[PDB]
C-alpha cells in the first residue's frame, strides 16, 4: 500500500496507454530505477546505462531525453514522468505533444527558443541517423537554408510558433517522435 | 505431378531458403502469378500489382526489380527465377550476391556500366526514400562527388570492380538489398 505508489488507472486515464500497458510499464521502470541505487528513481546515471542497452533512441542526446523525461525539474525521473514522457511517443499521441516535446529536445542549452548551432547538431544527428555523413560545407549550406526558413520573425532563434510552422513543412523532424512498438508492447 | 513444377528441394539447397519457406513462397508465387494471366508466370503487368498492392521496394524501380528478377532474359517471372532472386534479400544471402544485384539494379539502361546520369536517379531515389528531398544543385554537387569518387580508372562509367570499391566506402547503398522479414516469414 506502498509509498510512490500511483493508480495505473490515473496514468491510463491521461496517456494513451491502458491499465495493462500502465501497469506492464511499472515493471519496465523498476528495472531502469534500480540497476545503480533503489530509490524508485532513475537517476541519469541508470538513464544512460538504458538507453546504452536495450537501445532506444540516441547515446549523446540521453542527457537531453533525460532533461525532457524530467518533467518536474528535479534531476531524476520518476514513475509517472516516465510514463507521460513515454506515452508522448505513443502512434496515438496527439501531434501537438510531440511537435513540444521534439521542441525542447532541439533547444539544447535550455534557454526556450532554437538557435542555429542548434539546428546545426540537429540536423547532422538526424542525418547521421539515416547513414548520411556529409562534408561540413553540405551542412552549413543545409543548415544555413533551413535555419533562414524557420526563422520567420527575422531574429537569429527559432521560438515555438516558428518550430510549428517548420515542422508543417518539414515533418520528418518528428519522425522518431514516434515509437510504433509501443502500439502493444513486448514482454521481455 | 505436373508440369513447371520444381523440387523444393531444389530451390532449397542453392538459397538462403529452406524447403518449408521455399513451399511457402509457392503459394506467395502462385498469388502473384495469376492476377490477370493464369500461366504460372509472373508478367510484368502483374509485377507492378503485386508491388503496388502489398508494398515491398518502389514503384519506379518495379521495372527495374522486374528486370533483374528476368535471370533467363525472356520477359517473365518463372517460379524459381522468383525465389533466387527474392533469396538475394535473404539476410544471411552472401553480400557478394547483393552487390551484383544492386549493380544491375542501377545500370538503369542495361549496358554494363553505371553512367553518371543513373548515379543521379539512385542517389535521388535513395534520399527521398529517407524522406529527405534537395534541391538539384544539392544534388549535383553529391552525384559530382560521389561519381568522381567511384569512377577510379577515370574513363565517365562504374564497372562492377569500382562499383564494389565504392559500395565497400558507401555500404548504405545496399541497405535495401536485404529485407530481414525473409528470416521467419509471416503468414497470409
Ligand atoms: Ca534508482
Ligand atoms: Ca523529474
Ligand atoms: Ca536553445
Ligand atoms: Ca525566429
Ligand atoms: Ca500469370
Ligand atoms: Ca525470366
Ligand atoms: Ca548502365
Ligand atoms: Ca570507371
Amino acid at each position: 500500500r506502498p509509498p510512490g505508489y500511483e493508480d495505473p488507472e490515473l496514468l491510463a486515464s491521461v496517456t494513451p496507454f491502458t491499465v495493462e500497458e500502465v501497469e506492464a510499464l511499472y515493471e519496465l521502470f523498476k528495472k531502469l530505477s534500480s540497476s545503480i541505487i533503489d530509490d524508485g528513481l532513475i537517476h541519469k546515471e541508470e538513464f544512460q546505462l538504458a538507453l546504452f542497452r536495450n537501445r532506444n533512441r540516441r547515446n549523446l542526446f540521453a542527457d537531453r531525453i533525460f532533461d525532457v523525461f524530467d518533467v518536474k525539474r528535479n534531476g531524476v525521473i520518476e514513475f509517472g514522468e516516465f510514463v507521460r514522457s513515454l506515452g508522448v511517443f505513443h502512434p496515438s499521441a496527439p501531434v501537438h505533444e510531440k511537435v513540444k516535446f521534439a521542441f525542447k529536445l532541439y533547444d539544447l542549452r535550455q534557454t526556450g527558443f532554437i538557435e542555429r548551432e542548434e539546428l546545426k547538431e540537429m540536423v547532422v544527428a538526424l542525418l547521421h541517423e539515416s547513414e548520411l555523413v556529409l562534408s561540413e560545407d553540405m551542412i552549413e549550406v543545409m543548415v544555413d537554408k533551413a535555419f533562414v526558413q524557420a526563422d520567420r520573425k527575422n531574429d537569429g532563434k527559432i521560438d515555438i510558433d516558428e518550430w510549428k510552422d517548420f515542422v508543417s513543412l518539414n515533418p520528418s523532424l518528428i519522425k522518431n517522435m514516434t515509437l510504433p512498438y509501443l502500439k502493444d508492447i513486448n514482454r521481455t
